């Protein structure tokens, strides 16, 4: 009876704020994967505080992780209603031309093969669901239309892989939204930092924390509707951010 | 002295038709790329009827490939004035419920690693041109505005693909359309995903005359970080 999440990258930033505000729910599960749940301490300590929470392993793109946390979560649930993919990898300053091909690869491998796995392995848990959900948070810096709209942060490996993702989602909406009543969206959660923020500043970087922006996405992923939300690609304000 | 262009990909899809329209213009100087000249006899013979080509190997995403081109080009010439990013693998039947990740990454490599690649071995030569033009293919699967609408082809690796190189073409036009006058974009032949990486292939001969009139026109302020269609107007991304 309870609503299931599967939420990837949950012992950092926005999949933490994500996995501590939902665990504050009266009758959900949450499955937050970690790539080594044992010293994930903090989600640990959340599991305890709420017993909503199950940390488990899950490593971006590690397709072993996602099929046996898809056997778990099968036995324990039978269905995932929302399969929430923030497990990200952003390098700072990797200018186009100095930059190897491995550092692209590696950020197409995290941010567009990573929610590729979730997706293949939980389909068919998504298709037990009465209104299933995937969202991917993607990023602003994706948006092809804003790169003529917005300044070079030395940021392309991170970019191109938000934007392939951001092509994937919209194949999965087109292939599986009519067909299983499936939400499939890409949202943008803002520029987020706690301090967090050094990491933002070193960038050359409208800042809001983990929590608000948790606050935000969780009340787009609650009021989600197929014909306003499926194959978008959503901010946490509401708006519709241009691919 | 000649115009200079490197083609990658030179027999597939759109590059041969573009190929031999150029090597027929007056002052041009065309390396025309191919993943094994060996095997690319109609090429041959192009470059022994008109003397204006010369056939050069270029694997797709081969660093060493890409960078031995590039020492060949700086001696015979000196400089680029065009780089024609044509390559690129489409592969049938690659639906994402099924499709296992190596083909997303070898789709990933080809099609955006490919023109990554000669982009980052020919920058120096193209500082050298009086008006550095750098074009990549595509179709109109790359854009993602299209999708939802779009009949659905099972080519999700060549889409993402894609979708990931228009993006890093637009990166590119940014950064160095202001910083050295490049025009940077990405072109719709008009052909099929398909036909896009077939050997020697609206037809191509029409689609190539549309190009090249987009290639002798662009101008940074009109053509630089845009999707252009063979027939002028834009593309969403
Ligand atoms: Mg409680
Ligand atoms: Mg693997
Ligand atoms: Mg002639």
């Amino acid at each position: 009876s309870a609503t299931v999440y599967v939420i990837s990258g949950a012992t950092r930033g926005i999949g933490f704020a994500l996995t501590s505000l939902l665990a504050q729910r009266d009758n959900v599960l949450i499955f937050a994967g970690a790539r080594d749940p044992a010293k994930a301490l903090p989600l640990q300590a959340l599991a305890a505080a709420t017993g909503k929470v199950i940390p488990v392993k899950l490593e971006s793109a590690n397709e072993e992780d996602a099929a046996a946390l898809a056997k778990l979560v099968k036995e324990k649930a039978g269905k995932v209603d929302f399969l929430l993919a923030n497990a990200g990898v952003c390098e700072l300053n990797k200018p186009v031309l100095s930059t190897p091909s491995a550092t692209f690869v590696d950020h197409f491998t995290v941010n567009t093969l990573g929610p590729l796995t979730l997706f293949q392995q939980f389909y068919s848990l998504l298709t037990e669901s009465s209104s299933p959900r995937f969202f991917v948070t993607s990023s602003a810096g994706g948006s092809t239309t804003y790169v003529s709209m917005a300044p070079d942060m030395d940021l392309a490996p991170y970019g191109i892989s938000k934007a392939a993702v951001n092509h994937l989602v919209a194949h999965i909406a087109r292939k599986f939204g009519a067909k299983d009543g499936l939400v499939a969206a890409v949202v943008h959660p803002g520029l987020v930092a706690t301090d967090t923020r050094p990491f933002l500043e070193a960038a050359g970087l409208e800042h809001i924390s983990p929590d608000e922006s948790a606050a935000a996405l969780v009340k787009i992923f609650d009021e989600a509707k197929r014909e306003t939300h499926g194959g978008k690609f959503l901010s946490y304000d509401g708006t519709e951010i241009p691919w």
